[PDB]
This record gives C-alpha cells, structure tokens and sequence, in this order.
C-alpha cells in the first residue's frame, strides 16, 4: 500500500501531466511503440504507422493518449480505492483488447521515463519510486481480475 506521502509525490507530478495531457500521451505511446513494437500491433488504429515521425503526426494517436492518460489520472486520484474504475478496464483489456500484464509493465516504464524527462524537478528518486509503486498497484489489481477471467 502507498503511504500518504507517496501518494502526494505521485499526484504532485500528475498535476504537472494534466497541464498537457495530449502531449504526454503522445510521448508515452510513441515510447511504448518504439521500445516494444508488439504493442503497436495490438492497435488496428495504429499498426499502419511505420516511423516515429508518422506516429508524431497522427491525431488519432494523440486522441488515444488522452483516453489512456485520462483513465489513469482518474485511477491515481482514488489513491488505491479504484475498484470501480478498474472493473471495465480490466474486462475490456483481458477479453477484447487482449493486453498482457507485461504490456502494462511496458507502458508503466514509458510513463516513468516521460515524467522524468518532462518534470525532473518534481520527479526525483523519491517521486520515481512512489510512481513505480502506484503503477505496480494498478498492475497488481488488474492482474487479479485477469486471473479470475482466465487471461
Ligand atoms: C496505463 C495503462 C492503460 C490505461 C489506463 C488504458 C486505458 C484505456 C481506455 C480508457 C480505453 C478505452 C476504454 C476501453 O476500451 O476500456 C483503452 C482502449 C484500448 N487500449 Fe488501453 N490503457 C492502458 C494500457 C494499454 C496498453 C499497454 C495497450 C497495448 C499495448 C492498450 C491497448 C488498448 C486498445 C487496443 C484499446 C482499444 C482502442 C480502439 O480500438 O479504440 N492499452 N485503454
């Protein structure tokens, strides 16, 4: 469980993210797709993209980054009490989109990297550690729902 001090670190950097949700979502998805090309393939919307420049030029990719980061921000602000927010997400991701937990680990890495690049002064090691714990908690809870569903 995260402590109150850890949640404060998480939400302090997250408030910086929310000044530019779309730009952060672009950066995160591009990093994910470049670092882990199998993830791109899960998106019929995006698997035509062949280059970073094409990814950066795609308005639809920017829209999905907003969708993803909006959902994550709503989860983070629940400070662990995110059961209702995870139910639909775990269901769609296990049974429709088919996103392994490992791919959630990869996007978590991408989130952390982009937050460190964009917000170094608010993303020292303490805050990195807290955000890693928050994203682990997310993954843990989704994983339990996947297991229930046999995914
Ligand atoms: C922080 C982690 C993530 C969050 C919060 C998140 C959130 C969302 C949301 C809110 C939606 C739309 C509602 C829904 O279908 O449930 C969605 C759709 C989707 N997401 Fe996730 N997502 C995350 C990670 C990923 C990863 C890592 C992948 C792939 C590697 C992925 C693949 C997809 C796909 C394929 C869709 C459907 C897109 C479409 O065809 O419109 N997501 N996601």
């Amino acid at each position: 469980v995260l402590s109150e001090g850890e949640w404060q670190l998480v939400l302090h950097v997250w408030a910086k993210v929310e000044a530019d949700v779309a730009g952060h979502g672009q950066d995160i998805l591009i990093r994910l797709f470049k670092s882990h090309p199998e993830t791109l393939e899960k998106f019929d919307r995006f698997k035509h993209l062949k280059t970073e420049a094409e990814m950066k030029a795609s308005e639809d990719l920017k829209k999905h980054g907003v969708t993803v980061l909006t959902a994550l921000g709503a989860i983070l602000k629940k400070k662990g009490h995110h059961e209702a927010e995870l139910k639909p997400l775990a269901q769609s991701h296990a049974t429709k989109h088919k996103i392994p937990i490992k791919y959630l680990e990869f996007i978590s890495e991408a989130i952390i990297h982009v937050l460190h690049s964009r917000h170094p002064g608010d993303f020292g090691a303490d805050a990195q550690g807290a955000m890693n714990k928050a994203l682990e908690l997310f993954r843990k809870d989704i994983a339990a729902k996947y297991k229930e569903l046999g995914y």
